[PDB]
DNA sequence: GTCGG
DNA sequence: GCTGATGCGC
DNA sequence: CCGACGGCGCATCAGC
């Protein structure tokens, strides 16, 4: 509300740039821009206001005083109106269509769902799931329906193994009261780096699909799992829209380095690696080092739970909930 | 497109 | 058939 | 003024 005329704005150059002009760092560039004028707690009366703000510089800068004169970008005009790029730009939408396939598609005069559609042959196997679970991909899941997942994989895994960890990451374990998908993070005491397993992963994946939690698959290997899932029906009512899934199987030694990282948010682990540093320790999404005086890293430290990081580092334990940032 | 080295 | 490159979505 | 900007796992392609 603050400022979403600029947001949305930025957000759409955004999307031109990544899927249109193919420029995946202007893309990260306009986002950022979008994230901070977004945090920030005033209404924005100049170019040269939003400047002060880290992401913002002279051409954002440039365009809010556009927008905030004339109520639209030119440059934006322009872009909706062109046929190849707002179609090259939708198609993307499609999971398994990025920017190139989707210039291809359009440069055949494939611009649509429809023209898709007619045109399945010409997909692979993953923009067939992308195309055919088209609106329910792009919705969002209910924190109730969440927990209902997570019973649901919980307890699918306990009958696999009882020694399988799993735990449902993202923003969901931040507690947030939606999520766009469901993020499993997967350890046994079996699996470690040192260690000689071709069917972990495999065993809890056949298991969730046994009990039809699992509908299609996307991608699948021995250590990540990419897929599409559904709550059972009521055996009365609406049945539910169908959700992606990603399932990873980690070494236990870097098991809650990856809780950790995959719980984000992105600005809270940039914020806890900087402190890290700080205080002598490089901490990536697989180990905490030390690091040496020179600034060589030593070898990876024994971590038994998220607590020990922060120990490590001398940060208080942040909950999940309070690492918005 | 914006940044820090 | 093999290998490395590219596309894709996290 | 310059290159960095995230990079990994998996699927498919390109070029032998
Ligand atoms: N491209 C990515 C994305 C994520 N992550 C890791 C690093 C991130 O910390 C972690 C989660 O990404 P997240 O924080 O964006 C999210 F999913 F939880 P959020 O989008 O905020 O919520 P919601 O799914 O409902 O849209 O995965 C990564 O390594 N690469
Ligand atoms: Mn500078
Ligand atoms: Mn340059
Ligand atoms: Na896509
Ligand atoms: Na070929």
């Amino acid at each position: 509300t603050l400022n979403g005329g600029i947001t949305d704005m930025l957000t759409e150059l955004a999307n031109f740039e990544k899927n249109v002009s193919q420029a995946i760092h202007k893309y990260n560039a306009y986002r950022k821009a979008a994230s901070v004028i977004a945090k920030y707690p005033h209404k924005i009366k100049s170019g040269a206001e939003a400047k002060k703000l880290p992401g913002v510089g002279t051409k954002i800068a440039e365009k809010i005083d556009e927008f905030l004169a004339t109520g639209k970008l030119r440059k934006l005009e322009k872009i909706r109106q062109d046929d190849t790029s707002s179609s090259i730009n939708f198609l993307t939408r499609v999971s398994g269509i990025g920017p190139s396939a989707a210039r291809k598609f359009v440069d055949e005069g494939i611009k649509t769902l429809e023209d898709l559609r007619k045109n399945e042959d010409k997909l692979n196997h993953h923009q067939r799931i992308g195309l055919k679970y088209f609106g329910d991909f792009e919705k969002r899941i209910p924190r109730e329906e969440m927990l209902q997942m997570q019973d649901i994989v919980l307890n699918e895994v306990k009958k696999v193994d009882s020694e399988y960890i799993a735990t449902v990451c993202g923003s969901f374990r931040r507690g947030a009261e939606s999520s766009g998908d469901m993020d499993v993070l997967l350890t046994h005491p079996s699996f470690t780096s040192e260690s000689t397993q071709p069917k972990l992963l495999h065993q809890v994946v056949e298991q969730l699909q046994k009990v039809h939690f699992i509908t299609d698959t996307l991608s699948k290997g021995e250590t990540k799992f990419m897929g599409v899932c559904q709550l059972p029906s009521k055996n009365d009512e609406k049945e539910y829209p169908h959700r992606r899934i990603d399932i990873r199987l980690i070494p236990k030694d870097q098991y809650y380095c990856g809780v950790l990282y995959f719980t984000g948010s992105d600005i809270f682990n940039k914020n806890m690696k900087a402190h890290a540093l700080e205080k002598g320790f490089t901490i990536n999404e697989y180990t905490i080092r030390p690091l040496g005086v020179t600034g060589v890293a030593g070898e990876p430290l024994p971590v038994d739970s998220e607590k020990d990081i922060f120990d490590y580092i001398q940060w208080k334990y942040r909950e999940p909930k309070d690492r918005s940032e």
